[PDB]
């Protein structure tokens, strides 16, 4: 394709976007134009491209090279986007650091699908002059990487967002037990409050930020439940959390008026709003920020339209963030990301939102690919766009080369049969995976024939997929693995219950022969696939703790195999791990009556003994 | 031998110290006599055993065994104890729950060394009727267990009492997301006062130990930071923590009397008394119980004075607890026992205590042998009885089988060259196994040539131990793996350090091919002796959570290898790992000017990555 209208930025963009844009031998003509976010217009051969923002023209050539691809000729396409501004706001805090690469793919992703920013959450993985332990031997990035990052971004008109964090969920860094950082704390993830050495850091922060051009930061700010009862309480006396809680914000945005940011945070602090001098301390705060609604998880707009009116009591600068759930194991959820973008979009339209901001927290280890979302984010760009899906199939293949209905089978070890679509974080993918052999504690949330049948199917279609899944078929190979691996692993483990109870000893010594020898080749083998997958997308740094869970997994097979042998051989007259009764795991969706469940905590799956007290 | 005065429990007791006993042909009589502790008399072949409590009837043969093997015929020995209760408390509570024969085993040696009482540290590892939560996984004793376990110290006229915990440090039972065990939670590991639920819990306790013949019991309620800080606050706003404290003890101390039980508990809570309706309410339930001032550390009798001192501003009776170091590894510091012992025995003695309870921690996953401390528990007793380690060889010959400076040696791991005899905790023993290769964390710590040095000699002195060791060798074994392995894990660690900033790809080469793999089947090896000992000694719970680690330890050991092949063959053009500035770990000896120093949490030493949060 040859164009009119280019600037020298946007040849170096269209450069680097040739591989996603299948133009042809067409001429295309710019224009830039207020009256509408998108239009694409033209036949023959000789079309003309408008768009607002400058950002928009990526999508408006995705939207191009969609309708040829599908046979046009005639194309007339108008959009109007709801929001102003669409963010995506990738983890690099729960050890997965994106890598520079994956950090320009999705920047090139995320400007095709219409993104008009990105955003990092990142705790403690920057770095901070005079803090040597901030972010140490956590993949923490430097100033010329971020830079790096942004400039990135601004090659295609996108801006940048740094999520930070300015009081809590610091634990990584709190737990070096130097005088320099424990006298930072208050209690737990908490930082103290009134400390001085305190705003030091958060000063600190803040400098490095100053290094970009961007001068919009997300300074978490939520309201952790212990704030002011740690060594605060032991300093100060008690005090009321959300007077701690205006002091603190009052220095962190004096510190962010000298370098000249404007700060968004959540809500929560405010909700109160929603003694006669904390109201007024918190009145004129409010003035000074951003607030944003966040909300993963409601099915139905009215219940949205609730919170955006007690937000709007108080103030009229509200944005949204919503979820590319992606947090609660090795595999996503977009099928329950669509389900509540569907809604959330109805909601943020109707109370008249100018930002939402699309989430992709990594909960726990940092196990899900961190392109293992583009569904969502699809989803949540032709509803901002377009407010219908009807699109989103074509606009997908130029975005990741690949059908979205293959892509959306990602989800499959999280899809039991029969769970209702409307309930949130169900995710056997993790921990049928993490839990033992022996002691296996979630074996009551699993149904033995119905669910290993699920896994097994599966891992057949995610094999055909990956196999015409291009740059993406390494994250289909890891679903495959998992998938193939959970029905086996099921198989063993209720067969050992099973055969253990009825003393089958010849059914017990098959398994020890054959079965667990293959379970531990599948779960090495599983262990390597995902390494691949890893290294591909991010840092080094945060490996580490897999390797951590893969290897004591493995051991425990082996020790599952080597009780069971010494059973058969009478070594040993009892498995006593075998004789305890299960009881249920939690009871989080007892009320509901399902039988499977959330649980997202590694440690507390993997075994019933203390492990970190 | 043949005796005259023996009861006929006197008689199936001393067939159960058959083999422990060496009396040969020789006749004694026994009389019981008040004026003095034990007496043993007589000249050819015909001796007189007086002891005043009767469980002191197997030390006075015990002493009789010794003088006789030390080639006496004429025997002249009279003791005066200093207190009338000496105890030994284990911990089960750390993952390590002692099985029956152990307990038994422990019972016997413990008698021997004129212990009067065995206690078991339980926190959640009994069961209570109508909570199925408590102790599921974790190898709980059974009522029938521990009346077992009652019954054999009865059997040498010894009591038994349990410690248990009615406040805080039930972390292990809080964890389950079942409302049941929520609806008992504070914050933490904490139970929440006030709350009905919770005295039906603690009533449950009672219930359980009421099947016992005991009616004296530890009762723990050491005071906790947060006690009232969670969902007490949010029930019923901030309350002083000492009123909180007495309201709690008030209603365990009721439900005590109701069952007829007499309290032991930690002092911390009463240090105040050495809001005016508080201070009254401290000073009448003071009188209710025993207070146990619990210290580990001091090394000199002047620091215990002035303890003892102000305890007794509040009370007459003070009983003191003192440590057989077991709690910071995988091995024990029976050298440092032997310093604190010396000093706290001058001090109990001035002071008039009656009852010394030597506790044996098991912190962070119970990974030291259950009889890994015999020296210091002989120590305590040879204090305790004689005032003087004159003796102390002479009578461990005879509890033991084995040499006490043979015995003591199985510290080897954690005594590194000069280091200061008088600070405690100090564990390369454990840290420098779980450690890192690729990012070492405790690096600094770590003097690369004189602590390898020092493992490799420990190696071959444990080995030649464990030839001569008895029933006990395979301590030894464990030990003499322990510190070979370290040795070698220093060698690889600290030379692919070097190695690589040198560029060294050729001695990169060594490692890698050769090294490595023999490091890998040393901890593969080192595991399969660790599991042995854990199974002589305890129930098979718990052993899980050492798979977890020792299994991770593996695949990163796998890792570094793995990572270094890839560099050296060019698939990779750096080690970011290797590239990290080290900084030192902790500062916790800093003041002292130490390099060794204090790190007793796996989940901190193994990676700075997220793990458990």
């Amino acid at each position: 394709a040859t164009f009119l209208g280019l600037s020298s930025k946007q040849e170096k963009a269209l450069v680097r976007l040739d591989k996603y844009l299948n133009l042809g031998e067409i001429a295309v003509s710019l224009v830039t134009d207020s009256a509408t976010s998108i239009k694409v217009e033209g036949r023959q051969g000789y079309y003309q491209v408008s768009y607002k923002q400058p950002h928009q023209l990526y999508r408006a050539l995705a939207l191009l090279s969609a309708a040829l691809r599908s046979g046009q000729d005639e194309v007339q396409i108008e959009e109007e986007a709801a929001y102003e501004d669409l963010a995506y706001m990738a983890d690099c805090s729960r050890n997965a650091v994106l890598n520079l690469s994956s950090a320009k793919k999705m920047i090139e992703v995320l400007a095709l699908m219409g993104y008009s920013t990105f955003e990092l959450y990142m705790e403690d993985t920057y770095e901070i002059e005079n803090q040597p332990y901030f972010g140490y031997f956590r993949g923490r990035y430097t100033v010329a990487e971020l830079q790096e990052i942004e400039d990135y971004a601004a090659d295609f008109d996108m801006s940048f967002v740094p999520c930070i964090q300015t009081l809590a969920h610091l634990s990584a860094f709190v737990k070096w037990g130097i005088k320099e950082v424990q006298e930072l704390r208050d209690v737990e993830d908490i930082l103290l409050i009134g400390e001085e050495k305190v705003y030091d850091l958060i000063e600190g922060m803040f400098q490095t930020m100053a290094h970009l051009h961007t001068r919009k930061i997300n300074i978490g700010m939520d309201e952790a439940h212990l704030v002011g009862l740690g060594r605060y309480l032991i300093k100060h006396g008690f005090q009321n959390r959300s007077l701690l809680m205006c002091q603190h914000l009052e220095r962190v945005l004096d510190i962010a008026d000298k370098y000249g940011f404007n700060c968004q945070m959540w809500s929560d602090m405010f909700f109160k709003l929603m003694p006669e001098e904390t109201r007024v301390y918190l009145d004129r705060l409010k003035e000074r920020v951003t607030l944003v609604y966040w909300d993963y998880y409601q099915d139905s707009e009215e219940k949205y339209n609730r919170n955006f009116q007690n937000h709007h009591k108080i103030s009229q600068d509200i944005a949204f963030a919503g979820g590319a759930w992606k947090w609660i194991g090795f595999t996503p959820h977009n099928h329950f990301s669509r389900l509540v973008a569907i809604e959330a979009n109805k909601a943020c339209r109707k109370n008249q939102v100018k930002e939402v901001i699309v989430t992709g927290w990594g909960d726990n280890g940092g196990e899900t690919s961190q392109f293992s979302v583009l569904p969502a984010l699809q989803i949540w760009a032709e509803l901002a766009y377009r407010n219908d899906l009807k699109k989103v199939s074509e606009h997908f293949l130029v975005s990741t080369g690949l059908d979205f209905d293959d892509f959306m089978k990602i989800d499959l070890a999280n899809l039991l049969p029969d769970l209702p679509d409307n309930l949130s974080g169900i995710n056997p993918n993790r921990y049928v995976l993490y839990q033992d052999v022996l002691c296996p504690l979630l074996e009551q949330h699993i149904r033995p024939e119905k669910d290993k049948q699920h896994f097994a199917s599966s891992a057949q279609q995610l094999g055909e997929i990956s196999k015409r899944a291009g740059e993406y078929a390494y994250i289909f190979e890891t679903q495959a693995q998992l998938n193939a691996l959970l029905a086996l692993k099921i198989s063993i483990t209720s067969g050992i219950q099973k055969a253990y109870r009825n003393g089958d000893k010849e059914h017990l010594s098959a398994l020890a022969e054959k079965d667990f020898p293959q379970l531990y080749q599948m779960v090495e083998d599983f262990s390597d696939q995902f390494s691949r997958q890893w290294q591909q997308e991010n840092k080094i740094f945060g490996l580490d703790t897999i390797d951590i869970r893969f290897g004591g997994l493995l051991k425990r097979i082996k020790r599952a195999q080597e009780r069971l042998e010494q059973f058969i051989s009478g070594q040993i007259d009892c498995v006593e791990e075998l004789e305890q009764e299960i009881l249920p795991f939690n009871d989080f969706y007892k009320d509901q009556g399902l039988t499977a469940t959330t649980a997202n905590q590694w440690h507390l799956i993997a075994t019933a003994s203390t492990i970190y007290t």
